[PDB]
């Protein structure tokens, strides 16, 4: 930077902590990652400028040529890397991308099914004080209370007892694969649409390490960051069918003018992903966290289902007789970021929870590999294990300082 | 720029063409601006890879000390700025701004009264293709049909036969100053909250060359971006009362993780607003505007209100017998970016409009005065009443690139 230092010494100064403190610890936050200097150069740029209300060829403002070739090259990449037939790349966030289908195929009231929130449910999936569950009816299906795989018969009797107008699939703390045509074949028992939100996944998706679920789905939403690594916002995929509707519901429906700067980083991002090294980025993500659950488990943590199909984990910390507020709080004082979670039937609430979710994507994009994923393990073991110590805390202090260089 | 011309040429090649349209161009979208460098480089930090779900010393993630200072730096001085009680700084856009307030404020189907679409009101304020016109009973009020001119017995009228819970004030292409007191005066008649929508008067209001909302709305909502020179995103202001409900409509209400990277933009932004010579370039605005206002008059066009107060001003076009629409394309034609516009009781449809909408905030910028206000006026003349003379347009055209250096 040079005209913020100059500009603004105050904003500066705590963007430069911020800097330093991401390369200081270990970041396990499932959601989190480290976008490229590519990605930030094209969110710093004049595109924030631009008034681009409407679509590609199709805007309410002139001037839009080159921003129409920015939005279409996110679209296309976007349609590629996924097998769409329709992408909108203006959503503002995976909220906004939610809340734009949900406006397309739903009246105020309607019945949806979505997960359980306390089982991997995102809010946005009809949380009470969320517009999600303020404006529409939200029923919930579960996981198995010993598997925590998500149980197939519950979303089919819940389908068929509550008959929603729309069934929503996709977690942000699940941390198996999810079966997206037994979600469609309930969906079409019903006939409900099939909305899939796959947020935390799309990254292991795009480079077909979770199983697609745009031939599935009516709708398939997202966020660009997590572990597609792309910037802070949102995407809708749908079918050719959908596409007019989805995209009016995204404007005039719901939103106003996009981001173009984002929409360009967004553009940035899917080029990447589309090249072979995301490939192996993603392959090592899962790699990691499998290695990660193996090594937890070697530490004595029992793991909700027992392990992990994709880049994150939960640690069921009854065993323990710890809280994931304890463990979390604990592992932010040695610098290990992580995040308290409630586990499927926790006996706490969602403020106190049983768990921590882990995640990988962070720290694969920082180089982290399977002997890191010991090491982070074993540091983890040392920690819970001796919470009252302050001698086995600095020394995971010194043995975290050790990993970040 | 250093690592996205290598890594994404085409990504790259479509930005370097919109950076170089921007200077090129005379800008004269009421409702576009130019960002400095600092908040550029802001937007453009590694404070996308930060999740910041809650607020500050109030988040549902560690790590985020360092944000937390950013976000507060923008709260306090936005509330420093504009003298209110209560910031929020985390909407996405304008349009999650409104959403937020209505989401507070309002039940599914109540009735808002705000100002008539056609006369100057936003999409947000009642369209029935935008949510705000699907979730809530619209009503509107209008301008005085020779004035063009609020008139305030309409609103008053209005209030007290349709008994609305909400009134909106504020407009996307209103050339007068509104009545802030009168509208409040209105909204406690009726026992009414008032939301003030400041979005494309917010940086005049900064530098007190418009009346402050802040004293007489329950809830004041803008852009960052527009006169106030800001990233592309919204802001809430309210009284302190109003604060807690505020934020729990942002989040968890209708946002998750706010855009960390572009609050730090919108700090910087309002330290730029804060200082003096941004008072100064205000004043030039409205100056700018008011002496283009003059000229157009001077070359024979008739303005909508017979001038302006602020920064934007409304050719109403029946006089030379051309639409909005006509207008629009053949000053695209010689580098002159306009958007047409409806004027008050239009008789062409919003697609077509009588009009065209000017703006002086992003010509300002550049550093344009009062000389150069006279030729663009001139420039104006020239085309519109030469519309099928090329040799004409080819006048314009270099006198358009005169202007631009």
């Amino acid at each position: 930077m040079k005209y913020l230092p100059q500009q603004d010494p105050q904003v500066f100064a705590a963007i430069e902590q911020e800097r330093k403190r991401q390369h200081a610890k270990i970041e396990l936050i499932a959601s989190e990652n480290f976008v490229s200097r590519a990605v930030m150069e094209a969110q710093g740029s004049v595109l924030t400028n631009k008034y681009a209300q409407g679509y590609p060829g199709r805007r309410y403002y002139g001037g839009c040529e080159y921003v129409d070739i920015v939005e279409e090259l996110a679209r296309e990449r976007a349609k590629q890397l996924f097998g769409a037939e329709h992408a909108n790349v203006q959503p503002h966030s995976g909220a906004q991308a939610n809340m734009a289908v949900y406006f397309t195929v739903l009246e105020h009231g309607d019945t949806v099914l979505g997960m359980n929130l306390s089982h991997g449910g995102h809010l946005t999936h009809g949380s009470p004080v969320n517009f999600s569950g303020v404006q529409y009816n939200f029923v919930a299906y579960g996981v198995d209370p010993e598997t925590h795989v998500i149980d197939y018969d519950d979303v089919r009797e819940k389908a068929r007892l509550h008959r929603p107008k729309l069934i929503v699939a996709a977690a942000s703390a699940y941390p198996r694969i999810i079966d997206f045509a037994k979600f469609r074949e309930i969906a079409d028992e019903v006939g409900a649409y099939l909305m899939v939100d796959m947020a935390h996944i799309a990254g292991l998706v795009a480079a077909g390490l979770h199983p697609n679920p745009v031939p599935y789905a009516h709708f398939v939403t997202t966020t660009t960051h997590k572990t597609l690594r792309g910037p802070r916002g949102g995407m809708i995929l749908c079918q050719e069918q959908f596409a007019k509707q989805i995209d009016k519901a995204i404007f005039p429906g719901i939103q106003g003018g996009p981001l173009m700067h984002v929409i360009a980083a967004k553009a940035v991002a899917f080029g990447e992903a589309l090249q072979d090294d995301f490939k192996a980025y993603a392959k090592r993500v899962v790699d990691n966290a499998k290695r990660l659950a193996s090594a937890l488990q070697n530490e004595g943590f029992t793991l909700v289902s027992g392990g992990t199909d994709n880049h994150l984990l939960l640690v069921d910390l009854r065993p323990q007789q710890l809280t994931g507020k304890t463990a979390e709080k604990v592992l932010d004082e040695v610098g290990i970021t992580v995040n308290k979670n409630t586990i499927p039937y926790d006996p706490e609430s969602p403020f106190v929870t049983s768990g921590i979710r882990i995640g990988t994507a962070a720290v694969t994009t920082r180089g982290f590999g399977l002997e890191e994923m010991d090491e982070i393990a074993a540091i983890i073991g040392l920690v819970l294990k001796n919470v009252g110590s302050e001698q086995a805390l600095e020394e995971a202090r010194q043995r975290v300082a050790a990993l970040t260089d």
